[PDB]
């Protein structure tokens, strides 16, 4: 019943923000916004993706930024990994963790890394084995779980019965994504309602997008069922590519502030995250949907 | 425990919106706009407020447009009162609902309209009793009830007490509102707790302002306390005069969505409301902060 203590945010704006947003950033900016991030008291950032530039341009610089940031200590950089190819190369970069990833939906799925929920499955399943071979945490994105933007609607058999695969395979997280970013308090209530009651809730993570600014409403709605991770994006960057010109997911200080009105730790200092929000920003010479972000510029 | 069935939100933009905003619209442009409004789905809008032009240029045309609008049926048409005064001018704009208003926090209060919590209480009583004697149904506006400004922290003794004024007079609906809007989840819970175990819940509406974007959370809360009533400004309307460049209150079509896909019936048909907020915002040569808006605007 009462809201947790303590809940574990995670920063993936260097790389779910960026290579969604129309503007290529400088290798070194990055590398200089991340630091700040390094610093801020987050203690998980996913630096960049390891995907083939050839999909991801805006991110060619991934092996690059995954030498040249700070790393602090108590931090865990993490990166996307779309095979063993990529695997290689993210261990290289020196990568703490690595993020599978797929989608709940078998259009979408196929629709994006062209391959089957299954063949998905049974990639995700050997990058998992030799990526904890290789003493590395995992992590897995399924995304679409809410609602998918061709399929429209998911059954949550579809999201059990892959939820069950891939903690099967030995994942440490399972982190639930409002793609499209049409879920309401109701809908993660019920869909939670039925996940929480097979998986346990320390392992799983939630990735909203306030497209249609509904993020931080369920947030509350999964707080109250025991989710404790929330994925964040600095600023609010990465735009909807299914919807243009409309927010992507949740502002990371906007997630910070309001836990901490609530009386619960982050151990994030809100202060820091919101400079370094304003400083992309300004690289982005674009304003970013954060209201706190708003606000801070007084 | 259940999510309620049916939901009241009432339309504040024509009157907290425009008045909030730095650019004066042109009257006729107002009832165009109002009229799309009307025809909407809402069953109730602040069509103006009736306080000195002098204090709120914005709003000069208010006997105006008060007889300008088409006013349709089933429509409830309010306007602000500041006093008996006003109360005269907005009896012959034909104003259905008149909407008293005043602060819990008394710094913010005599420094809003100049006068001492208790002399506004005495303002309200007979301006709520020639008004009611004019058959005019009444609503209170009490403001910064999850905190003040300027005294930062208010006690709930306070917002009980006033509260209990108020209801004493003969209101019919008391909005408690969120002025600088930093209220969070767990603050309208204690709050509600403590409000709901003394008047009852169909009687009370809510105000928030998500300048911390937390409006929807802090709906969500309330929805599960028993409010069923909740104002909100098309488009997101009005910036926060404490933060400039800050969003005001929560855009109405954003709560009428989430309503929405939550299967709360709110009545509001809306495609047509966020046309009509498109509308604005093309008058306004600015963009609003609403969600929805910019996922209609594809």
């Amino acid at each position: 019943m009462p809201y947790p203590k303590k809940v574990t945010i995670k920063e993936v704006g260097p790389r779910d923000g960026l290579q969604n947003e129309p503007v290529w950033i400088a290798t070194e900016d990055k590398i200089t916004w991340i630091n700040q991030l390094s610093r801020t008291g987050l203690s998980y950032i996913e630096i960049t993706s390891f995907v083939h530039p050839k999909w991801i341009p805006a991110l060619r610089d991934a092996i690059d930024v995954a030498k040249g940031i700070d790393r602090e200590k108590g931090v865990t950089y993490a990166a996307l990994v779309p095979n063993q190819r990529g695997l290689e190369n993210a261990l290289e970069g020196g990568i703490n963790e690595a993020c599978v990833f797929m989608s709940a939906s078998e259009t979408h799925n196929r629709k994006n890394i062209n391959k089957s929920t299954s063949e998905s499955l049974h990639i995700l399943k050997q990058v998992n084995n030799d990526a904890q071979k290789a003493n590395l945490t995992t992590r897995a994105y399924l995304s679409t779980v809410f609602g998918c933007p061709y399929e429209k609607d998911v059954p949550i058999e579809q999201v059990i019965r892959l939820s069950e695969a891939l903690f099967e395979f030995g994942i440490s997280e399972l982190s639930l994504g409002d793609t499209i970013g049409a879920a309401n308090p109701a809908q993660v209530e019920t869909v939670l309602e039925a996940l929480l009651a097979r998986f346990p809730a320390n392992q799983i993570a939630l990735h909203f997008h306030d497209t249609r600014g509904t993020a931080l409403a369920n947030m509350v709605t999964a707080l109250q069922m025991g989710i404790t991770v929330f994925d964040g994006s600095a600023g609010g960057l990465g735009g909807c590519p299914y919807a243009p010109g409309s927010s992507g997911n949740a502002a990371t200080e906007d997630i910070v502030y309001m836990l901490e009105q609530m009386d619960i730790k982050t151990n994030v200092k809100l202060e820091k995250l919101l400079s370094a929000a304003k400083w992309i920003e300004e690289k982005m010479g674009k304003p970013l949907p954060s209201r706190n972000l708003q606000v801070f510029k007084s």
